[PDB]
């Protein structure tokens, strides 16, 4: 099956993923030349006082954490979005070396990682209603550069030796999303799709301009954790990013001038 290897990797997704070839294909490079200003745009809300996480979880692919999103707690709302959209996870990107990891790019620059922080419309009831819509999820993608530490992820960073391969989950409650914003809400946006299979092309972009920083510690746990299941071939979960698609008949809006 797929991932991200020589074999199994983004040039092979299209065979059994034909809409990896389509219309509104994620991610892609932000040309900040080109982006609009868009003053109609509102402010992001982001309102994640009552988020719940629940677990952390290595899928194979990343590693994900959990929340609660069977009510209101975490959500993101304004913006370009119509409606409200429920946290249900959030995950990241990231390279083997600190000059690549980033889905998107800026003006062609690769970030060293990228959090997607992954919401889903409540009118269409639950996420695998979402994911058939065009505009059923809303991906908040931040950038992390490597320099100073981010207070913010480092109970992720101490959790990942308990998932450090495929299937392993551990509990990971009481995690404030919140500690991983930079100081800014300014954001790109446009739409897309799923970054990995299905590639479903039923999300809003939103990805904001000022990027994180985590601490080069930091980013070299998140390159111990491994892409197989414990007693399989140990392959580290490095390079785990699609790179930048065609942006084809689509316009990339600014909040901000
Ligand atoms: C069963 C249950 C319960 C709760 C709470 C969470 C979860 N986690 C979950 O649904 N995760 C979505 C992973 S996926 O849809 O299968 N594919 C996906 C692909 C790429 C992106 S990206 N890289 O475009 O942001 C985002 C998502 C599952
Ligand atoms: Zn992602």
């Amino acid at each position: 099956h797929w991932g991200y290897g020589k074999h199994n990797g983004p040039e092979h997704w299209h065979k059994d993923f034909p809409i990896a070839k389509g219309e509104r294909q994620s991610p892609v490079d932000i040309d900040t030349h080109t982006a609009k200003y868009d003053p109609s745009l509102k402010p992001l809300s982001v309102s994640y006082d009552q988020a719940t996480s629940l677990r952390i979880l290595n899928n194979g692919h990343a590693f994900n954490v959990e929340f609660d999103d069977s009510q209101d707690k975490a959500v993101l709302k304004g913006g370009p979005l119509d409606g409200t959209y429920r946290l249900i996870q959030f995950h990241f990107h990231w390279g083997s070396l600190d000059g690549q990891g980033s889905e998107h790019t800026v003006d062609k620059k690769k970030y060293a990682a990228e959090l997607h922080l992954v919401h889903w419309n409540t009118k269409y009831g639950d996420f695998g209603k979402a994911v058939q819509q065009p505009d059923g999820l809303a991906v908040l993608g931040i950038f992390l550069k490597v320099g100073s530490a981010k207070p913010g992820l480092q109970k992720v960073v101490d959790v990942l030796d308990s998932i450090k391969t495929k299937g392993k989950s551990a509990d990971f409650t009481n995690f404030d999303p919140r500690g991983l914003l930079p100081e800014s809400l300014d954001y790109w946006t446009y739409p897309g799709s799923l970054t990995t299979p299905p590639l479903l092309e039923c999300v809003t972009w939103i990805v904001l301009k000022e990027p994180i920083s985590v601490s080069s510690e930091q980013v070299l746990k998140f390159r111990k954790l491994n892409f197989n299941g414990e007693g399989e071939p140990e392959e580290l979960m490095v390079d785990n990013w699609r790179p930048a698609q065609p942006l084809k008949n689509r316009q990339i809006k600014a909040s901000f001038k």
